[PDB]
């Protein structure tokens, strides 16, 4: 019983991409991630609570997070539902991957069908930079592109 | 049990806008309409079934049809859940206007989250234009702008 979904990701930048989703019953979701435009080097990668996009993309809020934990890795067991990690982007400033997360599915109470996700500006420290935003953001700073999550044909 | 959404409409002409809807418990959904850029008069508005925008407006698919029926007008007994009518565009290129429907709620089994609206070039006939295309798309021709449906705070 596979389920899909795909966000466009654009923003006031060169940056551009398309991510796709899916994901079996309660499984894991499956993480397509294609994106353009970006300095070469780490990027944080996260799934943001609204898929409100009124005032750009800061307009999407905060890190998804409904058990209400501090920022993390995606590894972490503290960590926000949205926190993807990094992506990579090579030389050419693309960052191709596919990621697997089990705290972004698109069915149930936490359901991420309707929100969005944002590529940022820096590096996504996982909570160990010992900066001031570490254990919130990241330290991810500014949000490249971003797109909603939205339903797409199985 | 309150419930809140938005899509924000955009495309390939200047034709762009912003659209909320909400919806208490399991009643109707009251939709906020406002577009610009619109030549003066009618245009078919419609919730498409994928909010997928990968191909622009076109691979948002058709309209949102659960009940497979035919396409009317909102207030007909025959038509699609998508089927909300025209919107009318004034003299400076603005369509303004507040609609409540019962057929696209923002919670169960036919939720419109993670759908998509989209505006269309022409105006909708409703079914009744004795068109080829009447009774699937209102032969309302090309769509102007679309957005994903999107949660937004309540
Ligand atoms: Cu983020
Ligand atoms: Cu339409
Ligand atoms: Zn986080
Ligand atoms: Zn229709």
């Amino acid at each position: 019983a596979t389920k899909k979904a795909v966000a466009v990701l654009k923003g006031n930048s060169n940056v551009e991409g398309v991510v796709t989703l899916s994901q079996d019953d309660d499984g894991p979701t499956t993480v397509n991630v294609r994106i353009t435009g970006l300095a070469p080097g780490l990027h944080g990668f996260h799934l943001h609570e609204y898929g409100d996009t009124t005032n750009g993309c800061m307009s999407t809020g905060a890190h998804f997070n409904p058990n209400k934990l501090t920022h993390g890795a995606p590894g972490d067991e503290i960590r926000h539902a949205g926190d993807l990690g990094n992506i990579v982007a090579n030389a050419d400033g693309v960052a191709e991957v596919t990621l697997v997360d089990n705290q972004i599915p698109l069915t149930g109470p936490n359901s991420v069908v309707g929100r969005a996700l944002v590529v940022h500006e820096l590096e996504d420290d996982l909570g160990k930079g010992g900066h001031e935003l570490s254990l919130t953001t990241g330290n991810a700073g500014g949000r490249l592109a971003c797109g909603v999550v939205g339903l797409t044909p199985i």
